[PDB]
Parts: structure tokens; sequence; C-alpha cells
């Protein structure tokens, strides 16, 4: 594994957070590649991509992500004024991070439907400290781990619906976990 935080490696923006609970190792690979293996985790997130990202980038993944309980894999990335924490979600384990979600629209891209909606976290950690901010979410309803994001067509679906982004900060491709286990090896383009 290598030690929590931000950087780059072989030309790929890379974050890797975790809470301290202990039980997941996170690498960066060769290019855009990285592997997360977990088990009974706390809450992490990893993986790599751009910084800043833009709105209109077209993302590729490929890969394998097994998990064993509570996990996601998503495009994944913040915009600043407005705060906002946002996800394309392309897979997920036990949990589909929309459950009891107001549901703002559909979206069709890249082979599948995605569904819509938006979440508030109150007073919780942000890119700017503790802060209460919006999240953004679609959610793939044809789970996978390879494929293509067109970002723009979701941040234009979200924007249409009145879910305005700011200036974007990081934009990565994540395996989230938590408390959970398992593995996964992506590589990113």
């Amino acid at each position: 594994t290598i030690q929590p935080g931000t950087g780059y490696n072989n030309g790929y923006f890379y974050s890797y957070w975790n809470d301290g609970h202990g039980g997941v190792t996170y690498t960066n690979g060769p290019g855009g590649q990285f592997s997360v293996n977990w088990s009974n985790s706390g809450n992490f997130v990893g993986g790599k991509g751009w910084q800043p990202g833009t709105k209109n980038k077209v993302i590729n993944f490929s890969g394998s992500y097994n998990p064993n309980g509570n996990s996601y894999l998503s495009v994944f990335g913040w915009s600043r004024n407005p705060l906002i924490e946002y996800y394309i979600v392309e897979n997920f384990g036990t949990y589909n991070p929309s459950t009891g979600a107001t549901k703002l629209g559909e979206v069709t891209s890249d082979g599948s439907v995605y569904d819509i909606y938006r979440t508030q976290r109150v007073n919780q950690p942000s890119i700017i400290g503790t802060a209460t901010f919006y999240q953004y979410w679609s959610v793939r309803r044809n789970h996978r781990s390879s494929g293509s994001v067109n970002t723009a067509n979701h941040f234009n679906a979200w924007a249409q619906q009145g879910l305005t982004l700011g200036t974007m900060d990081y934009q990565i491709v994540a395996v989230e976990g938590y408390f959970s286990s398992g593995s996964a090896s992506i590589t990113v383009s």
C-alpha cells in the first residue's frame, strides 16, 4: 500500500483517503492503473484521474471490481462555488447510494439509463473544511466495471434539472468502501 494523500503517479492525479480504521490497502500501478484490497475496512476512497477535472471529459475505465458489502465504483469529484460532491456510479455492492434519496430525473448515456438524485451532507468533511453541501448522483441501471463515461451527458442533465456545478476540483475513477471487504483493479484513461 501507499500512504493516504494525494499526488501524481504516471501522469495521473490520485487521491487515497481513509478514516484510519484499518483493513484497506491502495496501490498505484503503471499508467492509469490502481488496485484496492480491503477486508473489514472502515470508510475509504481511492482512485486515479485528474486535478482539475473538466465538464466535457470522456473517461475510460477497465478492470475488475469485487465488493463484498458496501462499496461503490464511480466517477467521483467535487466542484467549488458551489461546493458539490458528485458521483456517476457504475457499480456498487450491497447498498445503492440513492436509497431514500429524491429522484431528480433520468439520463441515457454510454449504454444505460441512469437515475439522477440529489442528497445533502450536513456539517461534514469537505475539500474546504466542515460544510453543508449537496451531492449529485447519476446511478447506472446496468452495472459494469469497464466502459466509457461521457461526463458532459451527466453534467448537462444535472444542469437541466437545476443541479448546478461550480468550478471543477479533482475528478477520479474511485473505489469507495464503507465497512466492507473486496478487491478491485482499475485502469483509467
